[PDB]
């Protein structure tokens, strides 16, 4: 029922449903089967960095995930997204676990988005950035078992008293405010944003990955979407 | 009941409860005596635009009100706002007619809050820029008589079909998000927020003005403040 | 000798060297005859708005044109500018008449570079923001007939004293910092420009447009370029 | 000649010039006998952070340092800077070593500032921030022993082959671009810089700290200024 655009993190290869046999990124466009996706060195243990681009002019979405000195991994596809999503969206990322399972630790987040026309570069924007996730976050929704405080970190899904992953566990976290993400005089939209991620797992062969979606603005987790769906899609069609 | 710090614009003078007897800037903290205003050359039908600006180092809040070519009012008061306000506020604008009436109309308005602390200059920070307003602006909380889309403008205040003032109307608009004002690590806290303002009165005699103001974030209009309490304070003590 | 990467804002045709038969923008790459265009239509006494946009995970250079309520013209470019530009370059505005001639008015100019890596969404910026040029503006490097102070305008050619264009005239202005535009271990480096700009032209038939162009920091204006060459390349090969 | 305003990490008491018998921050105005301190807790060996603010509406310029985890010392003063800086500076950071020695790290530095008049909050803006210094490093202007690529770090002052400060040494380090920090019809000017700092002892008695200052655009080191003169000052008057 959802509007999804999505960048995935996958760290599982469900291969029946059209993974690539490798931990990939992806590009998906309201469905789980990615428009496009690029091999990735998942490295379990290193803190990494996903950059996601877009703008209205080149039409094209674009992201990378880079681990501290050494590998990124890119991805990019040309669409356009006036008429994929609605006007209005919240924006937020999402993970979850299933048979295998993995820490979907957040470590930081910043967005910002801009609608611009003429007018001598004239504006409409939103920002914010998180370096750092409060106990008690009032302008988060939390969705699932999506918690905060932990370390001063978001923790998207279930983990142990001890700092172990659970499974079948699938959380969401999305920003307060409704974000006007296109608008038909702009003759420039664009936004970008970065978030630091820790994935760890024990049970080497981790599993499922995590996703930042854009979606319409009354989004929630679809019924039995862990694992695989990563939260996002009700089916893998 | 609500805590409220507010800078008011204010083209009434109602001086049987604190005021000048003249149009007037100043800051309220907690009442609507204001601790501290400033003489206003109020001028009908002309654009004029609001600074406010504040930091917890220096900690002394200060508001600028100027005309396009020439007048600036100015005003500050030193005062802690980690001791009036709590550390999870909305922020928002306020504007209120009586007997005589203005037009209230707020044509852009942007604000940016930053907490810092060391960690090589890292932030917590939120921006929002409306360069125009939309017909359905679904991220503002419009209370009282606030409507958007008349002309990509907020009208704060009631306005009859031919584009006149009516009496005793009390608006107010406020971000959607929750913001986080202070927190006890931040070496520095700030915050700056602009308008950009028309007032227009017929009957040559305006009232009551308009406000930004910070609340605690589940404020709402208190009963029978129209008038000379702009929307803001339930009594004038 | 200088490496140029421009957009140009073209207003007259010289087919003999490339151009399509009409008023057009387009992406320069070392070369005059444009990599890529798109019909522009000029609108003449009208105050128009360019942004350019770039980034290095897409590698796609593109730009439009808009003029208020209604066109704009649009064009974009696949390009990787690490193996084009010097990761040390200068930022700045061209324009030049020949025969015919128009006024080459720039009302604002505004600039963003980042070089970000992971470490959490860590950055090196530059940003500068003209909205108003000063009769002494110790930041611009003018170079040729480039005059600023008239008006609060950047002339970028020669314009008589009732306010009408000269011909042959050529005029260039560069931001005095040099940028680092590229880097190696910059996982995603971008940048983005906009300037307002306005061309009158009395004689209807105008000539020659204006650029924005990234240079070698040492650039100036070759021998002979004015008209058809724009003040930017040493010939029309 | 120079007009010099400064922010400084003093980290040597030179009594009989009017220092606090005490490691101090303090606020120079063209001399370096502060206008105003407060006692510093120099943490030898820590990198610390420092934050300087300023806004032409309350016309209090101030000053953090802040130690990872813990301690920061804070001071302001109330002082217009239309009536002493000129309108167009330079801004830089200063360190000097004399009888006794430490290092004077930058490992981090940024600078914002603004020009707002109304025009619906309009501004003029420059903006840079380096998280990592160049061993080539184009836009600072180095002067004395001031040097770049030292493992991506400033090092404002002489360092011999194995991580030791030497004496009587004396480096700064400017923008390249001119600033224009004040202007008769902003309404607004105002401005911020962060830089964090790794000062370093081994003859425990460390000196003579650090400064971020303002001067005319020409500055240059005045003739023996090493030591408890900062490489600021030609006296000590
Ligand atoms: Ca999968
Ligand atoms: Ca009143
Ligand atoms: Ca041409
Ligand atoms: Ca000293
Ligand atoms: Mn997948
Ligand atoms: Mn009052
Ligand atoms: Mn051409
Ligand atoms: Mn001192």
């Amino acid at each position: 029922a959802d509007t999804i655009v999505a960048v995935e993190l996958d760290t599982y290869p469900n291969t029946d449903i059209g993974d690539p046999s490798y931990p990939h990124i992806g590009i998906d466009i309201k469905s789980v089967r990615s428009k496009k996706t690029a091999k990735w060195n998942m490295q379990n243990g290193k803190v990494g960095t996903a950059h996601i681009i877009y703008n209205s002019v080149g039409k094209r979405l674009s992201a990378v995930v880079s681990y501290p000195n050494g590998d990124s991994a890119t991805v990019s596809y040309d669409v356009d997204l006036d008429n994929v999503l609605p006007e209005w969206v919240r924006v937020g990322l999402s993970a979850s676990t299933g048979l295998y399972k993995e820490t979907n630790t957040i470590l930081s987040w910043s967005f910002t988005s801009k609608l611009k026309s003429n007018s001598t570069h004239e504006t409409n924007a939103l920002h914010f950035m998180f370096n750092q996730f409060s106990k008690d976050q009032k302008d988060l929704i939390l969705q699932g078992d999506a918690t905060t405080g932990t370390e001063g970190n978001l923790r998207l899904t279930r983990v142990s008293s001890n700092g172990s992953p659970q499974g079948s566990s699938v959380g969401r976290a999305l920003f307060y405010a409704p974000v006007h993400i296109w608008e038909s005089s702009a003759v420039v939209a664009s936004f970008e944003a970065t978030f630091t991620f820790l994935i760890k797992s024990p049970d080497s062969h981790p599993a499922d990955g995590i996703a930042f979606f854009i979606s319409n603005i009354d989004s929630s987790i679809p019924s039995g979407s862990t694992g695989r769906l990563l939260g996002l899609f009700p089916d893998a069609n």
